[PDB]
């Protein structure tokens, strides 16, 4: 019993995080197998960061102007490219501690734990989900640039977020593996906005299920809805519209519990409308969406309360 | 900037989780040095449950009963004793990836990781609270007993928790790694209760103080209150009294932000007695206090904006 959000278990992660620096900048590096990635940000100088012409940033260093660091043992740097917004800094020494792993572009409304890392060295582990604005909610100072999002399927890393900037809001912004930003962003020091911000609607419903699975079914009711009415109240609250797959992805909760999606539906439909009269579910006083039907199944018991 | 409930990176104790079996109990031990340690309710059955003598299921058994699996290598017993309700399996094998590490037994409102483990695999990692009652709000499963709650501090793990059961009201119960129960709790299956529980004061003052370091300055006022009063407030929500101790170790917060601790106080007395009225601090809509002054500043950037 009991629900947490819950990160993946960082050690596969921690054996590969590295210090990049070149010079008086210095941020984090993913080392695996003899390649280092990090945000080719790296190479500007306080004065670049306005508008940078990396192209041209990149071909006047060497690979001695990159400073690699894991734990204190200095690594030996033979090549370095660029590819999209990330740096590749290929070492004398393969990584002992590769896990087996993947590079994965996630979607929207998807979660990964966050490995915060400074100067090299992991200081923490959180739960995040890619916003629908394809910004991220995360925890982050000065210095973390570089430190990766992931999940982990039997042993195999699957890394699909490197942090690159803080927007001026305050959230959260970076890469996929191979550089490419989520959203419109670009690694420049100018104010950049993201979108407005939606809520993941099948998130709550999967959190929904989580607390019936759980034992607090005191927002539950007889009514149903069909999935266009239930749209009609998503858009009117900024929640995202449900789809049939969705409901579809909802399938296997659905039937843990016995409560059909579009049942549930009808309960969040009160939720919105009325709020929770001083009630928590599973400890929250508000609608929480940041996991999804998977991150509930991994976590809650495989029989109902 | 940011703010979120944050876990140690969890791979100097991922190395050290492994599987102990005796009959058809299995559950997860802690492989330190030589010696694996694990509730001692392993060595029960189902009918020894109910009113164990521990002593006496002791003495009938011998090494070979124990089965010890790191990995998919299997780990030789060499020797068996009880500590309190730890059971300590001395095996032939040192585990080469021990941490520098300490046993520790926390006070309460203090905070730490849990490693959740089925099988001797670690699963998860999530930050609790070892709450005023002596329990944890833990997030367990059949078969997770075993698994601990630590903090770290300079490559040194601190192991505060080893989890021995689900309580009726779905906390959690557990011992410090010398085999003491926290709280009142004894390991057989009857139904235990714990005392009545109580907020963490001083950590809700250190998460609001964290809100400020943010930049979330709402819910400030320009009131000020006195201990004894604010404490008058506290005893009628349900909250820890506050103590100069607490207002001590509050020192560094309110120095960052320049807002006396007396201040802070005055603040979590109105939002006590009126609510948010639908505003949220730090995305939560309720007063979180599950996060030590330590936390914040762990988390928090040095500078306030
Ligand atoms: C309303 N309130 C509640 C919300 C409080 C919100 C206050 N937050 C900020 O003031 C952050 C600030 C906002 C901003 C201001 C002007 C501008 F023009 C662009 C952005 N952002 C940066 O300073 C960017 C500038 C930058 C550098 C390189 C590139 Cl490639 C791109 C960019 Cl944009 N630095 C970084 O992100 C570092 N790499 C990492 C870092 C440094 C410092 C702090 C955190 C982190 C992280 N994580
Ligand atoms: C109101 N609603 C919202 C809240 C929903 C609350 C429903 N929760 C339960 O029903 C759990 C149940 C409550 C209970 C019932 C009768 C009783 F007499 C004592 C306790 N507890 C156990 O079944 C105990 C029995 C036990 C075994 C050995 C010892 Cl030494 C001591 C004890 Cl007490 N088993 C365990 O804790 C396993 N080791 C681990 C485990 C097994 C199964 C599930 C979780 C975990 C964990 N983590």
């Amino acid at each position: 019993s009991g629900f947490r959000k819950m990160a993946f278990p960082s050690g596969k992660v921690e054996g590969c995080m590295v210090q990049v620096t070149c010079g008086t900048t210095t941020l984090n590096g993913l080392w695996l197998d003899d390649v280092v990635y990090c945000p080719r940000h790296v190479i500007c100088t306080s004065e670049d960061m306005l508008n940078p012409n990396y192209e041209d940033l990149l071909i006047r260093k060497s690979n001695h102007n990159f400073l690699v660091q894991a734990g204190n043992v200095q690594l030996r740097v033979i090549g370095h490219s660029m590819q999209n917004c990330v740096l590749k800094l290929k070492v004398d020494t393969a990584n002992p501690k590769t896990p087996k792993y993947k590079f994965v572009r996630i979607q929207p409304g998807q979660t990964f734990s966050v490995l915060a890392c400074y100067n090299g060295s992991p200081s923490g582990v959180y739960q995040c989900a890619m916003r629908p604005n394809f910004t991220i909610k995360g925890s982050f100072l000065n210095g973390s640039c570089g430190s990766v999002g992931f999940n982990i399927d039997y042993d195999c890393v699957s890394f699909c977020y490197m942090h690159h900037m803080e927007l001026p809001t305050g959230v959260h912004a970076g890469t996929d593996l191979e550089g490419n930003f989520y959203g419109p962003f670009v690694d420049r020091q100018t104010a950049q906005a993201a979108g407005t911000d939606t809520t993941i609607t099948v998130n709550v419903l999967a959190w929904l299920y989580a607390a019936v699975i759980n034992g607090d079914r005191w927002f539950l009711n007889r009514f149903t809805t069909t999935l266009n009415d239930f749209n009609l109240v998503a858009m009117k609250y900024n929640y995202e519209p449900l789809t049939q797959d969705h409901v579809d992805i909802l399938g296997p909760l659905s039937a843990q519990t016995g409560i059909a999606v579009l049942d549930m539906c009808a309960s969040l439909k009160e939720l919105l409308q009325n709020g929770m009269n001083g009630r928590t579910i599973l400890g929250s006083a508000l609608l929480e969406d940041e996991f999804t039907p998977f991150d509930v199944v991994r976590q809650c018991s495989g029989v109902t309360f």
